[PDB]
């Protein structure tokens, strides 16, 4: 199945938690911080399903901006990147929906139906 990572009381993980539920999808509710994927797991599910690695970093408003993180991701490796996302499951997107070489980042109806179902 599905391995649906979330962390804590977000409204995000309720509606995906939710939209999985509604259409009989089957899913892995599992914490991206207690059980945050090492440099190694990432690099396969992005292999893998083609993920862009700059949108699995939490976006605009949050940390990215108060690490500035955007100043060093624009000059070192995307390895570099995948070791940022394994020292902190924060640093990840909370909302991660990934399964084999299928995936969905964030709340998108769109995604969902476009990854998910059909």
């Amino acid at each position: 199945m599905i391995k649906f990572y979330q962390y804590k009381n977000c409204t995000t993980c309720k509606k995906a938690a939710k939209f999985l539920d509604e259409y009989g999808v089957s899913y892995e509710p599992i914490d991206i911080v207690q059980h945050t994927p090492t440099i190694n797991e990432f690099k396969t599910i992005i292999a893998n399903t083609g993920v862009e690695i700059n949108k699995l970093f939490n976006t605009h408003g949050a940390k990215y901006r108060e690490l500035d993180l955007k100043n060093k991701l624009q000059t070192l490796s995307d390895d570099e990147k995948l070791e940022l996302l394994s020292s902190d499951g924060m640093l990840v997107k909370r909302p991660l929906a990934v399964m084999g070489d299928k995936i969905t980042l964030g709340f998108k109806e769109d995604q969902y139906k476009e990854t998910w179902l059909a």
